[PDB]
C-alpha cells in the first residue's frame, strides 16, 4: 500500500532536479541512494546474493544518472561478523559485484561501494567461530551488556586494537578500495558513521585510549583520517567520500549529550578542507542528520532537536549529502536544496520505492515500507516492491 | 546629521524588547552596549576620565534595564600598553569606576567590566618606557612588521610567556574581577576576542607553542579556560561572561582561512557547556559576527560570507550576545532575535546615539558616527552626540 497520511509535493522545480558532478560522475539529479544493509548475502564467504542482488540494484538504478551507494561491504573477514552482509575482499565476492556494477552502469547510473569495519557492533560468536578477534578502540567500555557477555561466553573478549592492527585494517581498506574500482565501481565511501569501528575511535565514550589514537580530538580523528589519506593515495580523491553521523546514538555513540561532539566533527571537516585546499578534495562528505539518531526507530522518533549539521558547511566547501527522514518531508528538502552543493539521501523509502526519483519529481504517493523484510533472506520485501505504475495496476490507489 | 540612506524599522514588536535575565540582572530589553574603547583615560596611571566618563556612561544607561559592557579595562600594568585606556588594578582607578557604576545603576541599568590583556597588540615602546615586557603566546610570529620593529628598537623583543607568567596574569584577572565587583560592577566579561592575548593563544597562527598551552585545540584553549575557571571560582559563574570572535582577522588572527577555526571555537563552547551542565553556567557568551571581521572597516566591508556563528547554538545552551553591523540591518536583527536567548550588541551606533534603544524600539533615524573622534582626548564625539529630541531641535531632520 501507499503511505496513508502522506501529502506529496512535486520537487521537480527545485535543485533536487538539477545535475551535479560528484567525483567522476555527472549525476542528473540529487536524490542519492544511501548505503542500506539488506542481509541477502550468502554464507559461507559473505557473497553478494547470486539470485537477487543484480535485480535489486537494477531496479533502483532505473532513473538515469542516479548515484547509488551500496550496502555496507566488509573489507576483510576480521572487519565483518554478520554472515549475511557482503564483503569486497575475495574473487568470488567480486564476481558478483562486477555483475551489479555493470547492471547499474547499463541503466546510466553510478555506484559507490561503502567500505565497512564493524568493531564492537560485530557478533563476537561469529567471529570466534571463524578464529577472529572482537575489536574496538578500547577494552573497558562495551556497546551493551549483551555484546560484552556474548564475547566473554565465546572466549573472545573485546580487544583494544594495537597500532599494528590499525595499520592492518588500513591495508585492508586500501585493498578493498582497489578491488572495488577494478571491478568497475565509480568510487568508495568510507563508513565513519553509525557507531561502527571508525566512529568508535571518533567518539570519546567508546575511545578511552591513551596512545596517539585517543585522548584528544586530533587523536580520536587519527584513524579516520589515515584511512582517508590511504584511499586518496591509492585510488584518488575523486573516487573517495566519507560518511559521518555527528549526532548519532545508534551503536552506543554519544550524540549531542557529549558537549565536545560538534568540535570533534568540526575538526574532521576542517582537516578534509585543508586537504582540499592542498589539491586533494574528497568527492563528498555524507552526513546523517540529527533528524534520525537511530535508523531503526520509526520516522519522527529519536529526533535530536538540540543540534544541526549546518556547521559542516562553514568548514567543508565541497558537496554534502544529507540523509534522514527526508522522504516524508519534501517541505524540508525544498529548503535544504536551495544550497547548491546539497544532495539528499533517501534510505528507507528507496527500499520500498524502486522508482523513488520519479515519485519525488512528480509528487506521487510513496509505497509504505515493510520493516520486517529489511533484513530477511528473501526476494520478498527486496525486489517485489512495485513501481508507481505497477502499484496502480495492483489497485493501491484504492487501498 | 542622521545617516542618510538608512530606512529604519521599529523593532518594538520583536524579542529585542522582551525582558531577559543575564547573570544577576533583569534586563528590560536585549540591546546591549558591547565594549567600546574610547581612549579618554588619562596618563599617568590609566585613570578613567575624571571629567567626562560618568556623563558618557550615564547618557548610554538612559534606557532603564540596559546591559552595558565597559570599554576594555587592563587588569595590570603588564596587561596594558595604551596610555589612554583605563585599568582596574589601582585605588585611584577604582575611585573613578565606582562613580561610573553608581551612575549607571541610578539609571536602573547594569554594568559589566571587560577585562583585557593586550599581548602583541600593545605598544612595545610604552611598555619598555615602563619597564614592562612585550608579551604574546610565541616569540617567532608577530602581529605585523611595524610592531616587531618597534619592539626591537625599544630593546623589548616579543616574549613568549612562561607558565609562571601565565599564572601571574591569571592572578591579575582574579584580582581585577574582585576589584570590579567590590566597586559595584554587576559582572565581568573576559576578553578572548579581537586578537588580544587570549585570542593569540587560541589561534594557531599566533600560537606556535609546543608546551601544554599550544599545539592542539585543547592546548590552545587552555589559558582562556583557566581564566574562566579562576574567575568563576573567585566571583561566581553568574558574574562572568566570555567574548569570542571566531571569524575575526583584526590583530592578525586567522579567521575562516584557518580550516580548523570552527573546531577551535566549538571546543571552547563545548567546555563551557560541560561546566554549565556541571552547575557553573556562565552568564553569557558574547560573539563577534563574521559580519565584522575588523571593526575599523566601514559597515559592509570585511564581511566574511564563508562562515556562520550558528554552530555555537548547537553546543552552548545559555544566552548569546551577537555583535557586528546590526544597527544598519534591523531586518537581520528581526530574524536573529526570533531565537529566545539571543541578545544584540550595538557598538559604533551606540557611540553616536545615546538613546539608541528608544530609536530601535520606535524605528527612528540614527545619528551618523564620527570615526575621527572614536579615539580622541575630547568631550567632542564622546558626550555631545544628541538624543533624537535634541537632534530634531538642531534641525537634523532637515540636513
Ligand atoms: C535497513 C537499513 C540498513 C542500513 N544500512 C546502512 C549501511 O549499510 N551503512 C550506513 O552507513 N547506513 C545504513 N543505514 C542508515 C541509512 O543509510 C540512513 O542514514 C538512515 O536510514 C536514515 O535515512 P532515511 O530516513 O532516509 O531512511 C541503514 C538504514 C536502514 C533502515
Ligand atoms: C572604537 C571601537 C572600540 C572598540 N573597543 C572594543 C573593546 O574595548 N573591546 C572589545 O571586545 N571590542 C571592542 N570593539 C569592537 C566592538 O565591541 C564591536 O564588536 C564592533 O564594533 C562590531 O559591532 P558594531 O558593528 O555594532 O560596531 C570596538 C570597536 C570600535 C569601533
Ligand atoms: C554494515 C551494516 C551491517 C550496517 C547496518 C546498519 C547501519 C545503520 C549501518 O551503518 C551499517
Ligand atoms: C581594549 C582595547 C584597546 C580594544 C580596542 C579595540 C578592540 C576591537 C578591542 O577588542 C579592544
Ligand atoms: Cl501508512
Ligand atoms: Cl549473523
Ligand atoms: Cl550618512
Ligand atoms: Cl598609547
Ligand atoms: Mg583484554
Ligand atoms: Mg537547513
Ligand atoms: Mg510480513
Ligand atoms: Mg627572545
Ligand atoms: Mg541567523
Ligand atoms: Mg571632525
Ligand atoms: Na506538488
Ligand atoms: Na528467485
Ligand atoms: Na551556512
Ligand atoms: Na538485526
Ligand atoms: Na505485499
Ligand atoms: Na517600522
Ligand atoms: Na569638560
Ligand atoms: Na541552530
Ligand atoms: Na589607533
Ligand atoms: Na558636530
Amino acid at each position: 500500500s501507499f503511505v496513508k497520511d502522506f501529502k506529496p509535493q512535486a520537487l521537480g522545480d527545485t535543485n533536487l532536479f538539477k545535475p551535479i558532478k560528484i567525483g567522476n560522475n555527472e549525476l542528473l539529479h540529487r536524490a542519492v541512494i544511501p548505503p542500506l544493509t539488506r542481509m541477502r548475502a550468502l554464507h559461507p564467504g559473505n557473497i553478494p546474493n547470486r539470485d537477487w542482488a543484480v535485480e535489486y540494484y537494477t531496479q533502483r538504478a532505473q532513473r538515469p544518472g542516479t548515484m547509488i551507494i551500496t550496502e555496507g561491504a566488509f573489507i576483510s573477514p576480521q572487519a565483518g561478523g554478520y554472515d549475511n552482509a557482503p564483503g569486497v575482499w575475495s574473487e568470488e565476492q567480486m564476481v558478483e559485484w562486477t555483475k551489479i556494477f555493470n547492471a547499474i552502469h547499463e541503466k546510466k547510473s553510478f555506484v559507490w561501494v561503502q567500505l565497512v569495519v564493524l568493531g564492537w557492533a560485530a557478533f563476537p560468536d561469529n567471529l570466534a567461530r571463524d578464529g577472529l578477534r572482537y575489536d574496538s578502540a578500547s577494552d573497558n567500555v562495551f556497546m551493551d551488556a549483551e555484546q560484552e557477555a556474548k564475547a566473554k561466553k565465546a572466549n573472545n573478549p573485546q580487544h583494544s586494537l594495537t597500532k599494528d592492527e590499525i595499520k592492518q585494517y588500513i591495508k585492508e581498506y586500501v585493498q578493498a578500495a582497489k578491488n572495488s574500482i577494478a571491478a568497475g565501481a565509480d568510487g568508495v565511501e568510507i563508513h565513519s558513521a553509525n557507531g561502527y569501528l571508525l566512529n568508535q575511535f571518533l567518539d570519546p565514550h567508546s575511545n578511552t585510549r591513551t596512545d596517539e589514537y585517543g585522548g584528544s580530538i586530533e587523536n580520536r580523528a587519527r584513524f579516520t583520517l589515515e584511512v582517508v589519506d590511504a584511499l586518496v593515495e591509492a585510488i584518488g580523491h575523486e573516487k573517495v567520500g566519507l560518511r559521518l553521523s555527528p549526532y548519532g546514538v545508534f551503536n552506543s555513540m554519544s550524540g549531542g549529550a557529549e558537549t565536545g561532539i560538534v568540535a570533534q566533527y568540526a575538526y574532521v571537516a576542517g582537516e578534509l578542507e585543508k586537504r582540499a585546499k592542498a589539491g586533494k578534495r574528497l568527492a563528498f562528505v555524507h552526513l546523517v542528520e540529527p533528524r534520525v539518531t537511530n535508523p531503526f526507530l520509526t520516522e519522527g522518533e529519536g529526533e535530536y532537536e538540540g543540534g544541526s549539521n549546518d556547521f559542516v558547511y562553514s568548514i567543508w566547501k565541497g558537496p554534502v549529502i544529507r540523509a534522514g527522514n527526508f522522504a516524508l518531508h519534501p517541505e524540508v528538502v525544498r529548503e535544504e536544496v536551495k544550497d547548491k552543493r546539497t544532495l539528499i539521501g533517501y534510505g528507507r523509502f528507496f527500499i520500498s520505492n524502486p522508482d523513488l526519483v520519479d515519485r519525488l519529481e512528480k509528487g506521487l504517493p510513496l509505497n509504505k515500507y515493510d520493516r520486517d523484510t529489511f533484513y530477511q533472506m528473501s526476494a520478498h520485501g527486496y525486489i517485489d516492491y512495485p513501481t508507481y505504475e505497477e502499484a496502480l495496476k495492483l489497485g493501491w490507489d484504492k487501498k
